[PDB]
């Protein structure tokens, strides 16, 4: 079935003062493609789809900050925390022009890295990304008393730092079919250790739903104007009933975004790339070959 090793050598460069670990696999000339992880997963998200892509060209996956084989400092782990982490690796790597593969909020990071570097942004694939939530009924009725509870201090962290419960139970029900004990081990591993499971319910408090924290909001308002806007390409991979995106708004994304080619996944949830993997790799994979790359 769908591939459950992590067979990537692993990869540190200094950032910031840190260490963050990532995936560096395919040729070294070209223009490199850039996989940016979310909550509560690591670069082992994008396992079964890199061997797609690596064939043709670089791909580069880095852990957050605080997550995978990256470096866990004593940090609060806000979005802006990410941002200045994310924003560092790219440097320290060297990078100049990218290709950027997203998801959750490793999209709000492309996105809003993107719209402040537009001229170095050759295409855009995502998935199940980061969107302003206007209301709670935008969010999937069985998930909305569980992320409001999350989106507490008391009651979320006992919830997601003492009791895990965004790796024991988000995480499965962000997948249609279901993990597998050794996926799940992969998953748990970075957060064996409980003080590390900041990120895991920090991220979840920025989430811009509701207009709040109004901060993420206009951000992510401001990166979504830009999207709107620009000319690149883009490839917008969506499932059903989907989280984040369910399919109205796939389509409403589909017809208002330029140059845009959406892909159905079929069944799916949040992590799109464990229950479809060899599609989403194989359209990427071909999808770049029609770039101005
Ligand atoms: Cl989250």
């Amino acid at each position: 079935g769908i591939g459950t090793g992590f067979p990537f050598d692993p990869h540190y460069v200094e950032v910031l003062g840190e260490r963050m670990h990532y995936v560096d696999v395919g040729p070294r000339d070209g223009t490199p493609v850039l996989f940016l992880h979310g909550n509560p997963t690591s670069s082992y998200v994008w396992r079964n789809i890199i061997p797609h892509v690596a064939p043709t060209h670089r791909c580069i996956a880095p852990d957050l900050i605080g997550m995978g084989k990256s470096d866990k400092p004593d940090l609060g782990y806000f979005f802006d925390d990410h941002v200045r982490f994310m924003d560092a690796f790219i440097e320290a790597l060297g990078l100049e022009e990218v290709v950027l593969v997203i998801h959750d909020w490793g999209s709000a990071l492309g996105f809003h890295w993107a719209k402040r570097n537009p001229e170095r942004v050759k295409g855009i694939a995502f998935m199940e990304f980061i969107r302003p939530i206007p209301t709670w009924d935008e969010w999937p009725e069985f998930a909305r008393e569980t992320f409001q509870a999350f989106r507490t201090t008391d009651v979320g962290r006992k919830l997601i730092i003492d009791q895990n419960v965004f790796i024991e139970g988000t995480l499965w029900m962000g997948v249609v079919r279901p993990l597998t004990e050794v996926e799940m081990d992969h998953y748990r591993e970075p957060f064996l250790n409980p003080v590390d499971r900041e990120p895991l319910w920090r991220f979840p408090n920025e989430l811009p739903i509701a207009g709040e924290p109004a901060n993420i909001v206009a951000l992510v308002e401001e990166y979504m104007d830009w999207l709107h806007q620009s000319p690149v390409p883009k490839l917008l991979f969506w499932g059903t009933p989907g989280v984040l995106i369910p399919p109205a708004e796939a389509a409403r994304l589909a017809k208002s975004l330029p140059n845009c080619k959406a892909v159905d996944i079929g069944p799916g949830l949040n992590l799109l790339q464990e229950d479809n993997p060899d599609l989403i790799g194989s359209e990427i994979a071909r999808w770049l070959s029609t770039l101005e790359i």
